[PDB]
């Protein structure tokens, strides 16, 4: 219906994420990709002791994920959503995905992106949609 997928989103985040590590392969149109790298990007710099923090506490194992995951994103989103918030919830994505493979436990990879996909899809979604759509966020934030 919307004419587009929000696994895609996720999907392109996430590579992004472990490319730039040297995780992933990519040599480095659509501008939602691009917008929300670029903010995710400045918001792990702002905000670099909430994520050095969170980069060290998540002790992530195969049984322990799934419940961490969904604490940290409803801890995130319990006084409400906004831009940043979403941002944040790629970038916590990213983490998880990082430290996943980081650990040898690089299969997690595929869960995590599942759990974002249901999340923005279930929770965020009407949000989203009454706020502008991702053509808003482009708009506030893309080049
Ligand atoms: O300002 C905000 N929102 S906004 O006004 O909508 C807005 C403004 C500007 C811009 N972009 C800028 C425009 C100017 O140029 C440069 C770009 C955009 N944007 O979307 O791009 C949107 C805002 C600020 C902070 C914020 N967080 C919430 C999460 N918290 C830690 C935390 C958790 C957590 C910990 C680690 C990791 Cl990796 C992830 C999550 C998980 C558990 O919970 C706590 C840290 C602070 C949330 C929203």
């Amino acid at each position: 219906r919307t004419g587009y997928d929000n696994r895609e989103i996720v999907m392109k985040y996430i590579h992004y994420k472990l490319s730039q590590r040297g995780y992933e392969w990519d040599a480095g149109s659509e501008v939602v990709h691009l917008t929300l790298r670029q903010a995710g990007d400045d918001f792990s710099r702002r905000y670099r002791r909430d994520f050095a923090e969170m980069s060290s506490q998540l002790h992530l194992t195969p049984f322990t994920a799934r419940g961490r995951f969904a604490t940290v994103v409803e801890e995130l989103f319990r006084d409400g959503v906004n831009w940043g918030r979403i941002v944040a919830f790629f970038e916590f994505g990213g983490v998880m995905c990082v430290e996943s493979v980081n650990r040898e436990m690089s299969p997690l990879v595929d869960n995590i992106a599942l759990w974002m996909t249901e999340y923005l899809n279930r929770h965020l979604h009407t949000w989203i949609q009454d706020n502008g759509g991702w053509d808003a966020f482009v708009e506030l934030y893309g080049p």
